[PDB]
């Protein structure tokens, strides 16, 4: 074969599991594809990923094109292009790597949620996992064994007769009707792929599944049918969540093992305080969702005013793990005034305050080592009552990689506290927000609303009073609507790069 045995183990990261190591790349266009043959395809790249160098990349455009480029040209990746599916399944047929076909129902039909059987099947039996439609269509490309019929099962049927079977050190809220997202590394990785959201928000089955996970785990996925209860259901048990139902090509972006480049550039610790001036630092949110990471994030990032201020962005540091080649693409786009911090909240989505105290020192000795190596030394959390929390945001800031807290209070307005840890770091509350319509309709996160907040506030750095935090959010708000506030700003107002900030409200208003 030249191919790995499917029951070898992957290797892990520091954190998260990564594909065998990248030598080739297989890149077919999204474009003319059906839900089907959507999931044919990353179900395909699931099973590659675990067993070969000889990997599949859906390319959608875009930000995907870029990563894509990206390793190609540092990491030396050759990229053959395929224009159909149907020879790319014939490729794989030919190399070993598709066994045959799971069918499945698609939940246009009685809300089925066999795909995600077929999906958790497909690399215990190493099949794609094939809607009825389309089985005749594959057999036609060279997969002519039905390895298992699973049109009339649902995930509790999995988990009953394969749980032994499944990993355990992550599972998948996944839901139905996506198609092209996220199934290659559950394939790759034979997670439990399941869709447990209700009516009623019951959360007995969902806790019963994060509860058999090994201690650490992860929960990749959806949050948004029910974010908040969807991440104290996991904190509370001490399971992280990723947001990734929206990524694509995270098997074969994690299979690349060079870390060369993934390091930040260190946080400043030299800045001269300007006397009578306010200073303003802004930060982008939504950095934890490495979808943003992989799509959103870089077309914002690359709007037409990058560089002409600086700017805080967040971003997850598993994408060390699961997409080094994106992570040091933002490396290096990076202009001067630009900064990278942890986003909510450290290496993945918690409420830390939900925690055991157990879980949450485990939880922050793997920050800090991990941060140390991705450079992202300031940290976003999202939670609540943090402000109030000195025993969370001492904890965080205990460790000796950990160097600041942005806090933006889930729901929470934001009064722009400045709190320091017993160690002397800061704690930084949002102070103003730009987010369009927030709050189901307020006025309070809009350009001029922004503008006039700042313009009011006292030039004096030797007080809290003399600093605005700004939080910006990403789907509303981008670099233009950053600016238009900048240019509103009084001439005694500085806007400065995130890390200047902490070094400016470190050093006028922490211990002496």
């Amino acid at each position: 074969d030249g191919l790995i045995d499917p029951a070898e183990p992957l290797d892990r990261g520091f954190m998260h599991l990564k594909g065998r190591e990248l030598k080739s790349l297989n890149s077919i266009s999204i474009t003319g594809l059906n839900d089907g043959e959507k999931v044919i395809l990353s179900t395909l790249a699931g099973l590659a990923a675990r067993v070969t160098g000889d990997q599949v990349y859906i390319n959608e455009g875009g930000p995907s094109s870029v990563w894509l480029k990206q390793m190609q040209n540092k990491y030396g990746i050759p990229v053959n292009t395929y224009n159909a599916l149907a020879p790319l399944v014939q490729h794989y047929v030919e190399t070993g790597v598709i066994k045959g076909y799971i069918v499945y129902t698609p939940y246009s039909e009685g809300q089925s949620h066999s795909i995600n059987v077929a999906t958790s099947l497909c690399g215990l039996l190493r099949g794609i996992a094939v809607p009825e439609s389309l089985v005749d269509k594959v057999k036609a490309m060279g997969v002519t064994t039905e390895l298992m019929d699973v049109r009339s099962y649902d995930e509790k049927w999995l988990y009953e007769n394969y749980k032994d079977q499944l990993d355990k050190s992550l599972a998948a809220d996944m839901k139905p009707e996506i198609f092209h997202h996220l199934r290659d590394y559950i394939t790759m990785t034979n997670a439990f792929a399941f869709y447990d959201y209700n009516a009623r928000r019951d959360w007995s089955w969902r806790t019963s599944i994060l509860k058999d996970l090994d201690k650490g785990a992860y929960c990749f996925g959806y949050y948004d049918l029910d974010e908040w209860g969807m991440v104290n259901n996991a904190s509370q048990l001490g399971v992280s969540m990723l947001p990734t139902d929206q990524a694509a090509n995270l098997a074969t972006l994690s299979s690349i093992y060079d870390t060369t480049g993934l390091k930040q550039r260190p946080a400043t610790k030299e800045v001269v305080t300007e006397e009578n001036v306010h200073y303003v630092t802004f930060l982008v949110s939504d950095g934890d969702n490495i979808a943003f990471n992989l799509w959103g994030q870089q077309g914002y990032m690359d709007h037409d005013l990058h560089g002409q201020f600086p700017l805080g962005y967040t971003i997850s540091p598993s994408l060390y793990d699961l997409a080094p080649a994106a992570l040091r693409w933002y490396y290096e786009n990076s202009k001067e005034g630009d900064y990278f911090v942890a986003g909510p909240s450290g290496s993945s989505y918690i409420f830390p305050s939900k925690m055991s105290d157990a879980d949450l020192d485990d939880y922050l000795a793997k920050l800090n080592e991990y941060v140390d190596k991705s450079g992202l030394n300031i940290c976003n959390i999202l939670d609540q009552k943090i402000m109030d929390n000195p025993k969370v945001y001492n904890k965080y800031l205990a460790q000796p990689n950990i160097d600041a807290i942005f806090y933006t209070g889930y729901g929470e307005k934001g009064d722009g506290r400045i709190k320091f840890s017993d160690n002397g770091k800061p704690v930084i509350e949002q102070r103003s927000v730009l987010w369009e319509g927030i709050d189901g309709g307020s006025n309070r996160g809009e350009e001029s609303t922004v503008i006039s907040q700042i313009n009011s506030r006292s030039a004096n750095p030797h007080s809290a009073d003399g600093y605005t935090f700004v939080f910006v959010h990403c789907w509303t708000k981008n670099q233009q609507s950053i600016k238009t506030v900048i240019d509103g700003l009084n001439d005694n107002v500085r806007v400065v790069p995130v890390d200047q900030f902490v070094q400016l409200v470190k050093q006028n208003l922490g211990p002496k």
